């Protein structure tokens, strides 16, 4: 192949220049201008890139505004339209963002994005994807454990039943 393809990151790049120049954030400004163009998501590249801004995003309250301003939808909704295809560095990028943000116990219960981030880290047939999702998901049972009023857990001897304090799903098949 004496060919080559073009680069598609140069198109959302080009929005870049009003971030700050590591990529971060500037404003809450920043982030609304970014909002509108990402939901689209028609692009992967699109996804990709801008996900990993919202990561950058170092600033906390850029992030809760983000979640209130449509974001926690379209976090569930950019998990589903990626899980369709499974593209594993897509997945692991969704949830890295989603745990970048401070979110609760009230989000991942409604959005059902606890089950489906937590099925991930019970068992995928990838390393890094349900690794993430691991450390997410240990993120958030701490949370609700803490919810909840305390337990030991330990770490180690750490059985994939009792990593699931509000993410029991009681489907008896018996």
């Amino acid at each position: 192949m004496g060919s080559g393809p073009i680069d598609p990151k140069e198109l959302l790049k080009g929005l870049d220049s009003f971030l700050t120049r590591d990529g971060e954030v500037k404003s809450v400004d920043g982030i609304a201008k970014i909002f509108s163009l990402m939901k689209e998501a028609r692009k992967m590249v699109s996804r990709c890139t801008y996900l990993n801004i919202i990561l950058q995003t170092r600033a906390p309250e850029v992030l809760v505004k983000f979640i209130d301003v449509g974001g926690y939808k379209l976090l569930n909704s950019w998990l589903t339209y990626s899980k369709t295809t499974n593209n594993i560095p897509l997945l692991q990028q969704i949830l890295l963002t989603l745990q970048h943000l401070p979110l609760t116990v009230d989000h991942l219960k409604q959005n059902n994005t606890a089950k489906l981030v937590k099925q991930l880290s019970k068992s995928s047939e990838d390393e890094e994807l349900r690794k993430l999702a691991s450390v997410l998901v240990s993120d958030w049972m701490a949370v609700i454990r803490s919810q909840s009023g305390g337990g030991s857990g330990g770490g180690s001897d750490l059985d994939y039943d009792s990593v699931q304090p509000y993410f029991y799903c009681d489907e008896e098949e018996n």
